[PDB]
């Protein structure tokens, strides 16, 4: 258990963290990569300007946690326990996601460029500013999400569910005139 | 001028018939084929089933008139003057009704394949059943105008103006889940 510390540019690679259990720990600038964190819990913590790359993370939990900036390459993020987690500036280009409930989660200027977001929970989803290119929303649930018009002509959305003003908003990104 | 009395079966064939009047003059099956009828203008009249091909009927006028079921092929029909037409079953594939003002017509089962109704002011129009493949709506006016949903995945619609319903049914025919 890492409980109220910090740890900044620390150098966490390819270790084996499997089972951790952090409470109000705050990373920045460290990295993560070739680590095993599968099994993991986090309440409160922060994992701030990170580096995620081919990061085991797959049946973790994350609550009222923050990402802020930090980037995930080819990580295992399936499946995932998520309450309140902050995505804003953070850099999940190329991920697989599909069916991650990311109810109320902020991805404020994510990148989700060619991220497989299919089936994902996006309810009440804050994506203001997220860069959508390749990404796949197939399938996955939007309703309530904040959206911005760019998205409805970036992402594939066979299937998606929306509520009237995204309809609307998908019609005007598409040439029609309101 | 031709005043309450019908006409069955009529060959008129490349007839000079321009500045032509008509007040209930109700035609059934006649020929109108190279017929000149431009500024002609006519009131509570009927050209059902009629054949229209390379009729010239620009610059007239038609109030409460019916053309249910007359086919138009290669007609000059711009500009034109109409007040409540009914076009219901009518053929106007692959005319250019360009800019003419369409309010609140029927044009139900209409076909209009291929047709350039660009600019065409269609408000409050009924288009349930036509046929819109190939059709070009490209600036037109549709709001309030009654359409099926397949209208929105067969015509071009670059700029057109529609209501919030029509935005959304466009949006359900394009793949989304409302
Ligand atoms: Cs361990
Ligand atoms: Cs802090
Ligand atoms: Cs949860
Ligand atoms: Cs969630
Ligand atoms: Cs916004
Ligand atoms: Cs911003
Ligand atoms: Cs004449
Ligand atoms: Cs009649
Ligand atoms: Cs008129
Ligand atoms: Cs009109
Ligand atoms: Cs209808
Ligand atoms: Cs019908």
């Amino acid at each position: 258990q890492w409980v109220d510390c910090e740890f900044t540019g620390r150098d966490f690679r390819d270790e084996d963290l499997s089972r951790l259990h952090t409470e109000r720990a705050m990373f920045s600038e460290c990295d993560f990569s070739g680590v095993n964190l599968a099994e993991s819990q986090h309440r409160g913590s922060a994992f701030r300007n990170c580096t995620f790359e081919r990061t085991t993370l797959w049946h973790s939990t994350f609550a009222q946690c923050s990402m802020l900036g930090s980037v995930f390459v080819a990580c295992r993020l399936r499946p995932l326990t998520l309450d309140d987690v902050d995505f804003t500036l953070a850099v999940l280009g190329g991920n697989d996601l599909r069916g991650l409930n990311l109810t109320g989660c902020r991805l404020r200027e994510t990148s989700l460029v060619d991220t497989d977001l299919r089936k994902c929970v996006l309810r009440g989803a804050d994506l203001s500013g997220a860069r959508t290119t390749g990404a796949r929303l197939d399938d996955a649930d939007l309703r309530g999400a904040t959206v911005d018009p760019v998205l409805w002509r970036t992402a594939s959305l066979v299937g998606a569910r929306v509520d009237v003003d995204q309809a609307v908003a998908f019609a005007a990104a598409h040439g029609l005139c309101l």
